[PDB]
């Protein structure tokens, strides 16, 4: 259960970081 | 706990998106 939160919080943040980067790359 | 997930994800995406705005500003 502790590792659930860590694993989903980090994973979700990583994809989200790339979602923004994709938008940047898209904007570039 | 739902509010935790909402607040942490919103704060995380918004702070990193405004950091990307900072990067645009830095390149500018």
């Amino acid at each position: 259960q502790e590792a659930l939160s860590l694993s989903v919080n980090e994973g979700g943040e990583r994809r989200m970081e790339m979602r923004q980067e994709l938008e940047q790359l898209k904007q570039k």
